[PDB]
Protein backbone atom coordinates (compact mmCIF):
# COMPACT_ATOMS: atom_id res chain seq x y z
CA UNK A 1 0.00 0.00 0.00
CA UNK A 2 1.48 3.48 1.13
CA UNK A 3 4.67 1.70 2.03
CA UNK A 4 6.60 4.28 -0.19
CA UNK A 5 5.85 6.21 2.72
CA UNK A 6 8.66 6.05 5.96
CA UNK A 7 6.21 6.83 8.37
CA UNK A 8 3.91 4.16 7.74
CA UNK A 9 6.46 1.16 7.28
CA UNK A 10 6.91 1.95 10.75
CA UNK A 11 3.30 2.90 11.90
CA UNK A 12 2.32 -0.60 10.34
CA UNK A 13 5.04 -2.52 9.31
CA UNK A 14 2.39 -5.60 9.68
CA UNK A 15 0.68 -4.10 6.65
CA UNK A 16 3.47 -3.68 4.22
CA UNK A 17 5.49 -6.77 5.76
CA UNK A 18 8.69 -6.17 3.49
CA UNK A 19 6.63 -4.96 0.22
CA UNK A 20 5.59 -1.78 -1.33
CA UNK A 21 3.05 -3.71 -3.03
CA UNK A 22 0.99 -3.69 0.06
Amino acid sequence: GHCSDPRFNYDHPEICGGAAGG
